């Protein structure tokens, strides 16, 4: 099939551990000190990983810190949510933290989860593919919506080709359904609203100031 699509799973990053501290007691302030510290590294690999999208690296340097930057939490929820498919009301962050219900609302993040949860079950039965995961996570950063790219009809292009793939693979792998491309595109408007529902929350856990974060997460979520 596609072959960016297929450049795009042998480009997926292998897993990280969130590697919670076994000396820490359990508390809110562990756990969201375990995901800032666990999302801080995936940002690294993201980076990395992004240079790999046929177009990316030929953008500016500022205009991919632009893509990034807004999709950031887009592509760090897309992660999360499709290593979760096979589990039921438990979102794996990694496979040594994997957050059910009581661990979410002690964390004080059980509207968040249950919004991710939200959209792990509509993957499911949609029955999504690794093969879509990977491109709607590109797809997801080149029309991030930035409000400051310098090179407008590059970015386009760049959605263009992602679309393209897409669209190619559903009507050589998907001929029972000529429309789940589109159906597929109908499911960003909900990850763009857990996003930026993420990043308003994490931000105020930023100003409360009694959580540790590193470096990049910070730039992002300052951004
Ligand atoms: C939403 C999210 C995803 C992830 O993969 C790591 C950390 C956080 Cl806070």
């Amino acid at each position: 099939y596609n072959k960016i699509v297929s450049h795009l799973l042998v480009a997926e990053p292998e897993k990280i551990y969130a590697m919670p501290d076994p000396t820490v007691p359990d508390s809110d302030i562990k756990a969201l000190t375990t995901l800032c510290d666990l999302a801080d590294r995936e940002l690294v690999v993201i980076i990395g990983w992004a240079k790999h999208i046929p177009g990316f690296s030929t953008l500016s340097l500022a205009d991919q810190m632009s893509l990034l930057q807004s999709a950031w939490m887009e592509i760090l929820i897309l992660g999360v949510v499709y290593r979760s498919l096979s589990f039921e009301d438990e979102l794996v962050y990694a496979d040594d933290y994997i957050m059910d219900e009581d661990q979410s609302k002690l964390a004080g993040l059980l509207d968040l989860n249950n919004a991710i949860l939200q959209l792990v079950k509509k993957y499911k039965s949609m029955k999504l593919e690794k093969e879509e995961f990977v491109t709607l996570k590109a797809i997801a950063l080149a029309n991030s919506d930035s409000m400051h790219i310098e090179d407008v009809e590059a970015v386009q292009k760049l959605q263009d080709v992602l679309h393209e793939a897409l669209q190619d693979y559903e009507a050589g792998q998907h001929m029972e359904d000529p429309r789940r491309a589109g159906k597929m595109l109908m499911t960003l408007p909900l990850l763009r609203q857990t996003s930026t529902k993420a990043v308003q929350h994490f931000y105020n856990i930023k100003l409360e100031g009694k959580v540790p974060m590193h470096k990049l997460f910070l730039e992002m979520l300052e951004a």
